[PDB]
């Protein structure tokens, strides 16, 4: 069964909280602080899904998602985009970039577990 997640987020407060919830759900949780570091790590050790913030220090989350989708080994890699509270344009851009789903801040813990499970199942 898929159990490895890669969080791509430069915000320590949010990344720590997401990992706490996902560890409780039984996942192996890896973390990268930028899209540039995530790209290097993914092709050295393929995770089962990506949890990516739309906001990143270098390339943004949409660019990260688009680049992962272009690699044959990660063409269908499940990706969950992290969006700002009440940001509808980010949901639209997330799906345009090829993401499987999104989750808006403050990231309700049962919703996080549900959406990660569903993008991994499909």
């Amino acid at each position: 069964k898929p159990h490895t997640l890669l969080i791509v987020d430069d915000d320590d407060t949010v990344a720590e909280m997401l990992e706490l919830v996902l560890r409780g759900a039984g996942y192996e949780v890896r973390r990268a602080a930028s899209g540039e570091e995530a790209l290097q790590q993914i092709y050295k050790n393929l995770p089962d899904a990506l949890i990516c913030d739309v906001l990143l220090p270098g390339i943004d989350g949409y660019t990260l998602c688009k680049r992962v989708r272009q690699h044959p080994l990660t063409k269908t890699l499940p990706i969950l985009m992290l969006t700002a509270q009440g940001d509808i344009s980010a949901k639209i851009a997330g799906f345009e970039a090829g993401a499987n789903d999104y989750l808006a801040k403050p990231f309700e813990p049962q919703e996080l577990v549900y959406r990660v499970k569903n993008i991994l199942a499909r």
